[PDB]
């Protein structure tokens, strides 16, 4: 049997986690029963930078400890520097679902280079969800949100947190942070999340807006070492990598009736809906669009410009 070992961020009983499970039992069934995958959660090896680690083996001719992992944008940024994966978190370049599968599905050999270049088979991407601003207060221009004081608690948050900054954010890095007594205190003015965040930690309570319009997805990436991939005989490879790509699609359908949920939640606890129009979007845009030329500037290589122009053609052509 070739039991392929596999370090994950999603949580016990999550639907990532769900659907994971049932790619390992297809893969068993379009293998004859040959292939399967075992999950081993990331926070309990020692996090993503470990688990980078645990991929590549302590001596030659020695099998690694992992063959492969489900990784944040800090995994996938760590295992390829400069890889350019952030471009996808460009505040308002991909706002939803559809232009979100639209990217993955029509990018994908662009998506996938630096890692195959590292070594990696990129398996199926995925997403953790949609960050949004959940505020006490709100704010008549997007400068005026800029100069809020808002937590940001992603498993990447180090990084992501650094380009929203560059942006002009006063985001305050917060990972693991007790929200609830600050907020209330008013040491802080909201947060940054995504919307299972918001349900699941209750501060939703403590915040009176949510902007209904998308900032950026965050995504996931599992990755199977290219000497890991290469155990699996070649003629199953295709259907194992279609399966995948049914494994995004139905992830990305239940993520988006589970967030929709949330928001309905949200809006029945009095959490306001804050609903930007067309112009407001575009004003919005003009500005991050200036933000974006100070990243490259300031962060060269956190952007792939290349990549960027094309999800920019692809999205609004």
């Amino acid at each position: 049997k070739v039991v392929l070992k596999i370090a994950s961020i999603a949580p016990a009983r999550s639907i990532w986690e769900t659907e994971l499970k049932k790619l390992s039992a297809e893969w068993s069934e379009i293998t004859g029963g040959l292939v399967s995958m075992k999950f081993y959660d990331m926070s309990s090896l020692g996090g993503e930078r470990e688990g980078i680690r645990k991929l590549k083996s302590s001596r030659p001719g020695q099998a690694a400890p992992l063959d492969g992992a489900v990784f944040s944008c800090l995994g996938l940024s760590e295992l390829a520097p400069d890889s350019g994966i952030y471009t996808l978190s460009v505040p308002f370049l991909i706002q939803n679902e559809k232009d979100l599968e639209r990217v993955l599905h029509e990018l994908r050999e662009d998506l996938d280079r630096p890692f195959r270049a590292a070594g990696f088979r990129v398996i199926t991407w995925t997403n953790a969800g949609w960050l949004s601003f959940y505020t006490r207060a709100p704010y008549a221009s997007l400068g005026q949100l800029k100069k809020q004081t808002i937590a940001l608690s992603s498993l990447d948050s180090s990084v992501l947190g650094t380009c929203f900054r560059i942006c002009g954010f006063d985001i305050k890095d917060a990972p693991n942070a007790r929200l609830a007594p600050l907020l209330k205190a008013g040491s802080i003015d909201g947060f940054l999340s995504v919307h299972l965040f918001t349900w699941a930690t209750g501060f939703y309570r403590y915040i009176s807006y949510a902007l209904d319009t998308k900032i950026c997805p965050a995504v996931i990436g599992m990755l199977i070492s290219d000497g890991s991939w290469a155990r699996i005989p070649s003629r199953y490879h295709d259907a194992m990598l279609q399966a995948a790509t049914r494994v995004r699609q139905r992830l990305a359908n239940n993520l988006e009736t589970l967030d929709r949920e949330c928001s309905n939640n949200i809006q029945k606890a009095g959490v306001s809906i804050v609903h930007l129009t067309p112009q407001e979007i575009q004003e919005w845009r003009t500005e991050f669009a200036a933000d974006v030329k100070r990243i490259q500037a300031r962060l060269p290589g956190m952007l792939n410009m290349t990549l960027y122009e094309k999800i920019k053609h692809l999205l609004y052509s």
